[PDB]
């Protein structure tokens, strides 16, 4: 089998993706948020707290003749932006761009915090994270990729990110159509959870490389690129006007700055992000300072390749007995 869904940016700025998805028989079609840095499948429901949901379609698994409560199980995460939410747990159908799995772990909101609440277009998170993240208790739940895995006619999904524009999730297959070039597939470490890999280093705009090893995480829930404080601030270095506010959280730029573009590499090969790509516009409505794509990971503990590097690449999740990541120009 296969699966393929189209995937939206929820603003003008990227600041994420959502997916629609259908849930339980007759379908409830929610919009969630691909999430390759976790492991859970959760949504906005009829068990929300109700001042906690504004706008938010809800997952109603008293009107899903598939659904069956997952006995005593409950679910509790936290997420790096300092976001949470809880709740207990169903099994229903589940399906994503023709892709259908029986019996998947639907974890129910009973609690969301403000972020999530805030955020009218985001019906909750699907997680592409490996399964030990997983945070459903007594009982560890699958993924929904771990679940469709043997199904599918090769076990990968592959993550094409539109810059302001829409894309595409595709599960069971690599749509050679899709990207430029050859794909370079690269070691992943799953120690952590996460599918992480090692860049093989960095220019900014139209410099030379430098060879330096960078650890991190293809994380599409992330938005921007976080990377070592050394390597950040030799890309800020080439705008002029660029600093690191504490105030607003991160380095910010004059707004009237054309940018230099940002490379990393994938063994030999190499992913250029356009400038534009780096813009993330006023640090508030009206105000000539912008605020920046490429931030420092140094107070994260890891470093992540967010929406910011991996729109630029057609990315390949591959789920083999080992995986790896595979990343190409489009």
């Amino acid at each position: 089998s296969t699966g393929s869904a189209t995937t939206t940016p929820i603003d003008s700025l990227d600041d994420a993706y959502i997916t629609p998805v259908q849930i339980g028989t007759p379908a409830q079609t929610l919009n969630l948020d691909f999430d390759t840095g976790s492991s859970d499948l959760w949504v906005f429901s009829s068990e929300t707290t109700a001042s906690e949901v504004d706008g938010q379609t809800i997952y109603t698994p008293s009107k899903s003749t598939t659904a069956k409560l997952l006995s005593g199980a409950t679910w509790s995460i936290s997420y790096g932006d300092g976001s949470s939410s809880s709740g207990d747990v169903y099994t229903d159908t589940v399906s994503v761009g023709g892709l259908t799995v029986t019996g998947q772990a639907v974890e129910s909101a009973k609690k969301v915090s403000s972020s999530f609440t805030e955020d009218s277009t985001i019906d909750g998170l699907l997680g592409l994270a490996f399964s030990t993240l997983n945070t459903v208790s007594p009982t560890q739940q699958k993924t929904f990729f771990d679940n469709a895995k043997a199904s599918l006619d090769s076990p990968v999904f592959t993550a094409d990110l539109g810059y302001h524009a829409p894309g595409t999730y595709n599960f069971g297959f690599i749509d050679t159509t899709a990207y430029t070039g050859s794909i370079t597939y690269t070691a992943v470490s799953t120690k952590q959870g996460f599918w992480e890999w090692t860049s093989t280093g960095y220019a900014v705009g139209s410099g030379t490389f430098k060879s330096t090893s960078i650890d991190g995480i293809a994380d599409t829930g992330t938005t921007l690129l976080y990377l070592p404080a050394t390597v950040v601030s030799a890309y800020w270095a080439q705008v002029s006007g660029a600093k690191s506010s504490s105030s607003v959280g991160g380095y910010v730029f004059p707004c009237s700055a054309t940018l230099p573009s940002f490379t990393f590499g994938v063994g030999s090969a190499r992913i250029v992000i356009p400038g534009d790509y780096i813009d993330f516009g006023p640090i508030s409505t009206g105000s000539s300072s912008c605020f920046g794509g490429i931030q420092s990971s140094a107070g994260i503990g890891i470093n992540i390749f967010g929406d910011v590097a991996l729109k630029a690449a057609f990315v390949v999740f591959n789920g083999a007995t080992t995986p790896t990541l595979g990343f190409a120009s489009k």
